[PDB]
């Protein structure tokens, strides 16, 4: 096991069966936060107070708590060009869909 | 396994080493978040897009993707009154110190 961070996650939306109506991006990078969440913890982790906290009880008595998890703490969005029923040209654009950091929570 | 949600943890301060200094308070419930993220994802979890995307694709195909972290959503801050070295009686907030809910991330 390594220590929380960003990996990859490759989106295909050539799968989600909405060929009839988008035109672009067919496929982008999301990403994912993977890892462990224990001492030291790095400052690019950002823990909350109740983070610090948790991972010190967790570290003395794992039986009794849980660690903390590594988690996207900042995400972008991006715009999706499509056709609509109406054949309309949209561009919308899709909140928390790019991973930006990841970090214990 | 259960489904995400807020579990308690009791913290106890006497065991800081602070006892010189802090008076109140000496313990406190700051709480924690355990369970699984799948679907179906209750409304109450609030996950973001790319949770809902990786949840799916974990769905899909466990060994590609990891499924998503039940974390705290919103946590608020508490207070602690103490007496500083040089004899003065400080009451200082603490950010990020109690979970008040957890979801998918």
């Amino acid at each position: 096991k390594a220590r929380c961070s960003r990996k990859a996650l490759h989106v295909n939306f050539k799968d989600m069966g909405w060929d009839d109506w988008i035109i672009a991006p067919l496929e982008y990078e999301a990403f994912h936060c993977e890892g462990l969440c224990e001492f030291p913890l790095r400052s690019h982790l950002e823990p909350t107070n109740h983070a610090v906290i948790q991972t010190l009880m967790n570290s003395m008595d794992p039986e009794s708590t849980p660690p903390t998890c590594c988690v996207p703490t900042r995400l972008s969005p991006i715009s999706i060009l499509f056709i609509d029923s109406a054949n309309n040209v949209v561009y919308k654009q899709y909140e928390d869909m790019v991973v930006e950091s990841c970090g214990c929570r």
